[PDB]
């Protein structure tokens, strides 16, 4: 058939919750794949009912076969850790399952390599800045045919707290955070509009204030943290930010979304991925826009690619 | 706000579905209750940042107070055991939680009556249809105001295995699985269509045999136990089933859908809730339709009735 | 780009409302085709600054021109008279348009031939029956790839006149008229059920008559004439049937939905258009159903085939 | 029942689309109301079937009596004239049927203020700046509970074709028109972001130049001009964007759109409606924006002031 064919290397919680997102706007068959034996096709049989209440008709099928990335038009990586066994969940961060996730994004490399190499491909293991070039460099895929999880999520929560405060609908809250995804994520202040009007205005006028914002930005940037602290994973945002990006893609909805992108000299940076805004469309990534950052902003941001290659070398 | 205010008492594998489903339709504000300490508030958070990419203004708010069912529209009640502990997974059935599970519909009842008296009641607790009535009888709430969870999930697995193999949307195959929810659940194969037309018709043009009609039943009765030996546990499907009731009422769509109501005679029953279609509107549960059982299926009915009943008689 | 392509061949009424539903419901790229110049490109220019309201990213352009017809994925013909200049409304019927109607699908046919032999048709020009099977001829695609409107807009008007006796969702209600769409229309009492449900179960409890039911069938059959002495034309729903096959088929949702296709055998009628229930998705008409009419049904359905082959007689 | 009553006082072009996408998005009952026999009830009656194919349960009934605006909860007034009857579609502009359509919101506002006074109006009717702040003057509804169509529609315009010239998707382009909706609308290029990014920033990159933008706005600002000179006129665009208003208000969104709202010192000026930035939710106009104007953008904004006290004047 011409439905898209959407495979989940990875069906843990992120996978789960994209599977079922899937399904809701019926955006194309979908296969859980995992090495866990069994689960995947049981998450897969749970997921397929939901096509009667949510009138679709998308197959939702389980594998533990990598063989079936076979076809696919999206191919969304989520595998691997998402804590160092052994560390607290207090100290939750990123120096030693690097060499782990690294022989993951390999081996799923080789095998999209193989099997679809036309696909379009969102990485999400952490650190996914570090991840996505990884998985670029060993799938061979074409530089618009790979990208990164990290600002939709991000902006989403900043978008959210701000329009909180403000007493506005979530998505007339804009905002930008760039650079790399995790505690050197570059959240700019200057670039934040309120249906379309600059944060400052509001600022201006006293509904939100300088010391709120500075509060909103600390708690956005330690979101993940926040909600593990509560005994609780940030899963459900994620796969709601993947789907967002996915469906850009397969509907040619040409959706600005902030995302990790191989940098070709964009903010002085080369032969590195890192976030920026992106035109998503049916050629993938379309457009690679540059903000054009005054000095103080692109010191963040090279803070940020810093940060990225350190981990990537310790890959 | 007359946005309605949805409490999920209980914020497990099913709440958090519900949670992210209702955002996504923009249903009404949520607040997910939990007697476990914080995890409520980190799913709630999580949750809350899908708002952006939805283009939904739900609040979803975290709670560990019987309190703040106050003001509630709709309670959907997921809270309880989902498992004996000591029984393995190919031994998953119905006997010794059943105090247990009383004493938290009791409880729960109690903090209804007094705090949002005139909400609409889903129960989703097992053995749902005796633990419906326990929770409609210390709630106090009107026989058209709670239902229980069963039919919608059950006929959704039917449906879904008979579309599959006859090639078709899964919402045009129509199916009625009625009594009661669980190993007891009554399959009316007379009572199947597809695209409307009588399911018999497919099966003289040797569509679908009489024989794979039975493995779908039987793996339709089976299917929690398919997907826990899958290592897996059926928690999407029964939220989007719940989701699909609770937005019936919500929006007066007055959907036929088989739920467990209070039967007062109909097929020969009274003082007990079994599964039937009912039509959920704006006033709750605004018919209870009858099917016009022949004597054989009325057997069958029969034994489902009696199962709950003995296990009341254990609560 | 991957956007289906769909070419309203006419941007009429039906057109018009046909353009609005597709962005609504992002379904592709829209080309508003007329032979009145002009007034298309006003139209589209009007409707693809709905993209805005709606999320969506479909292009609506007009067109003077038959060759823009190339490329397309889907094309509408509403091409045509609706009514015969000289008739009243209160004789709004089928005779002499004839020959007018089938030069339009003459000509509409070669253009389809020539440009977009692999596009998927749906015809709407009445009468349906006729002019169907008369552009399949004309433009040479296969019998799979082409279908006339009928049972899906006549059945709307039963099930929403049953439902709103019966106080239920219009969708819980289904039901089949076949044979033809016009006077002659086949309404099959026996194939109505609610909620899945057996009309006649309602019957018997006496929630809508036998004679009831009389009333709503005329209804049903004279809805067009109701609307038109009400001084107002069918158009919105029409469209709105129009884009739900469409959506089957560019979405392959294998929705089962009564059109007219080609009958090479079914109720004994060969080389024929008729109205049937079909299953479309990716492959077109991917399946024919024959309903197991009783002969009273039957001697009914020939009634309505013999009066397309009156007409196409004469065109 | 509980869903929201919507009256469409005025059933005509507009009309007819507002119904059809209250529909689609099951919004609430509808009433279309008009002064010509007849025509209401026959686009009722073809409007409602199409509850079928949407999955929706609205009633959507015909009007020709004034009372039935009794229980209405949102009031949509399209009534009146839409030309001057012996001009020319060249010189379509604002002089004559002033007191004409005065007379027409006189006679609705009494009607309103006697059935149903908590009703939260939207006034479409031309020259809408006029006409909403004379409707609310005899309506006697509180300023937080009526609004003027404008903003929403023009910037629909703007967004779109900058999205056009710069490929993405159209709701990522944001912009501000404020003042007044007519010739003397006020574009304001420094508040233009697309992907929340100022406008500016592709300029610079040559991405869109300034001379191309001008070309853009003047087609904005006659854009109406243009459709009725293609043989069309503009209604679908004008009917989603009021439809999002309403939405807005019914679901408690809390959109920022900018709409004709009651000035009190806003741009210096009071006693007037102007187009601006508002909030609306379920309390209305939750919140007037006043943008932080330049001396040369504040200008034209008095220009556009100016504009419609004239008019008033004339009414
Ligand atoms: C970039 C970003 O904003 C975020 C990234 N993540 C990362 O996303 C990853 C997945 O998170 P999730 O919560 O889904 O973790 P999980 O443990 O539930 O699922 C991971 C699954 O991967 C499987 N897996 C391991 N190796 C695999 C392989 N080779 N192939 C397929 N699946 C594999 C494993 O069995 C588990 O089910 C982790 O690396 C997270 O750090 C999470 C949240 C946000
Ligand atoms: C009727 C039906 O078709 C189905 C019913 N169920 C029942 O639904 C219930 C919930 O299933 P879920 O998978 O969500 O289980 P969970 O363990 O993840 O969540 C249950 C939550 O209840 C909490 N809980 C316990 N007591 C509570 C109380 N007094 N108040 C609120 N929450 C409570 C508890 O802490 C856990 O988070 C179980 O009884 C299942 O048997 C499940 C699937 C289908
Ligand atoms: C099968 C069915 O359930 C129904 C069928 N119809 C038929 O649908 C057709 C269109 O109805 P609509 O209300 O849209 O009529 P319209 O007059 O507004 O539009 C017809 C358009 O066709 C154009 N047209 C004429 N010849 C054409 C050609 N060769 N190519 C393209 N457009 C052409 C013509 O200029 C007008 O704009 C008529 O034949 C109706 O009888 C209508 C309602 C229901
Ligand atoms: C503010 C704005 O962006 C726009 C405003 N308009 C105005 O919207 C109005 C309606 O436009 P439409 O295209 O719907 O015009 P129409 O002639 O098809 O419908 C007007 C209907 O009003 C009826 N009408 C007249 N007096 C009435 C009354 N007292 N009560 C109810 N209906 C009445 C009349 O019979 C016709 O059906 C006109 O004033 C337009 O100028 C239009 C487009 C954009």
């Amino acid at each position: 058939a011409p439905k898209a064919k959407i495979v989940l290397v990875g069906s843990g919680m992120i996978g789960g919750v994209m599977a079922t997102l899937i399904v809701q706007k019926n955006l194309g068959d979908v296969v859980l794949f995992d090495i866990v034996k069994n689960m995947p096709h049981g998450k897969a049989l749970d997921t397929s009912h939901t096509n009667v209440m949510a009138y679709s008709n998308c197959k939702v099928s389980g594998s533990n076969t990598y063989d079936d990335l076979a076809g696919a038009d999206v191919v969304i990586v989520t595998a691997g850790f998402t804590k160092a066994p052994g560390k607290s969940d207090k100290e939750w961060n990123r120096d030693d399952l690097l060499p782990l996730n690294n022989k993951i994004m390999i081996e799923i490399g080789g095998h999209i390599k193989k099997n679809c190499p036309n696909a379009f491909i969102i990485v999400v293991t952490n650190p996914v800045d570090v991840m996505v070039q990884l998985l670029h460099q060993h799938s061979g895929v074409p530089k618009n045919k790979i990208i990164g999880l990290g600002g939709v999520l991000d902006t989403s929560r900043l978008k959210y707290y701000i329009s909180q405060k403000l007493n506005v609908c979530p998505r007339d809250v804009n905002a930008h955070i760039v650079g790399a995804h995790g505690n050197k994520m570059v959240l700019l202040k200057r670039y934040i509009t309120v249906g379309g009007i600059p944060l400052q205005e509001f600022i201006n006028n006293k509904l939100i204030s300088d010391a709120e914002l500075e509060a909103i930005f600390d708690r956005t940037v330690n979101t993940a943290l926040e909600i593990v602290n509560l005994h609780a994973s940030p899963y459900v945002a994620p796969a709601a930010a993947i789907i967002e990006m996915a469906e850009s893609y397969l509907k040619d909805l040409k959706k600005v979304l902030i995302c990790s992108t191989l940098l070709e000299g964009q903010y002085g940076h080369s032969d590195i991925f890192g976030g920026t805004p992106v035109v998503l469309g049916a050629n993938g990534v379309e457009q690679v826009i540059e903000l054009q950052l005054n000095s103080e902003e692109k010191a963040k941001f090279d803070e940020a690619i810093a940060e990225t290659k350190r981990m990537k070398a310790l890959a």
